[PDB]
């Protein structure tokens, strides 16, 4: 148990990655190739002394991973297990940005990609960009936004991994800053056991702007997934998360694993699991134990 494990994904051929690697980087150093049948994953798992990990081993290999361009896990421990994970829904859950393609749709991606604009420079709030860009939407035929969200796409990788997740003991949410609509109709479609986000009501089927407060911006998504594994009794070093942008570090910092998706700059610098080059059927390496 003074003992650590770092699984290693790549798609160079692994003799070739484990020799690199070794003279790259020099006590035992256990090397195992394996093959995760369940993913269709062929995967190098090195064990080496737990004194190894520190912050400076860290930023090295994950310096050197995004140089030769490998994914790479270090075994939680204890494992997380029977417990939650949620995922953001935009460029998380799914590929795209659900209010965006909404204003794509509608010829608008100009004024709603300038609200960004101000919100991003810091010139203005995020609640407020949330709220300006949904006014622009007013109107919209709940239709549309069916439409909108039946073109979105899964993440890579969800669609094998997710009956997994089940199948492991776990609840799956999404937690989002996003639509309800979208919500829970990804919820639905995808049998996830819990789904949150902002509320903005439709009606006499057109998008109102009757927005439910207070709005769920970051703070609250962490508060969000803290009520939820109360209710559940789930302990902290249970609950997975995975995200990709600034709004999702508390709720990723907060989670025991945290998990940052192809993600934005400063989220791969405070979150360092990391999924950067392959598809969610690598959540398998921080949920089952026999790899
Ligand atoms: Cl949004
Ligand atoms: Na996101």
């Amino acid at each position: 148990q003074s003992m650590s494990i770092i699984y290693f994904i790549t798609t160079q051929d692994i003799d070739t990655f484990q020799k690199k690697l070794q003279e790259t980087l020099f006590f035992p150093l256990l090397f195992d190739k394996r093959y995760a049948a369940l993913i269709n994953t062929a995967y190098l798992k090195l064990t080496l002394p737990a004194e190894c990990l520190t912050p400076e081993f860290y930023r090295y290999l994950r310096e050197l991973s995004l140089q030769w361009q490998f994914d790479f896990f270090i075994k939680p421990q204890p494992l997380p297990a029977n417990g939650i994970i949620a995922f953001d829904m935009d460029s998380t859950f799914i590929a795209e940005e659900g209010v965006d393609e909404i204003a794509r749709e509608l010829g608008m991606s100009t004024q709603i990609t300038a609200i960004t604009q101000q919100a991003m420079e810091g010139k203005l709030d995020f609640n407020a960009s949330f709220t300006r860009r949904i006014g622009m939407l007013k109107g919209t035929p709940k239709a549309v936004l069916n439409a909108v969200c039946d073109r979105m796409t899964l993440s890579p990788g969800l669609l094998t991994i997710l009956p997994v997740i089940k199948a492991k003991g776990f609840k799956t949410a999404i937690i989002s800053g996003g639509l309800d609509i979208f919500t829970q109709r990804l919820k639905a479609r995808y049998q996830l056991d819990y789904a949150f986000s902002n509320t903005v009501e439709i009606r006499d089927n057109v998008l109102t702007d009757n927005i439910t407060l207070p709005i769920m911006n970051a703070a609250n998504k962490k508060q969000t997934l803290v009520d939820l594994a109360a209710r559940l009794n789930i302990a902290t070093e249970n609950i997975i998360a995975c995200g990709d942008g600034a709004n999702d570090l508390p709720m990723l910092e907060h989670a025991g694993t945290g998990i940052a998706w192809k993600a934005k700059p400063v989220v791969r610098e405070k979150i360092h699991h990391q999924i950067n080059y392959h598809g969610f059927e690598l959540l398998l390496f921080l949920i089952e134990d026999e790899l």
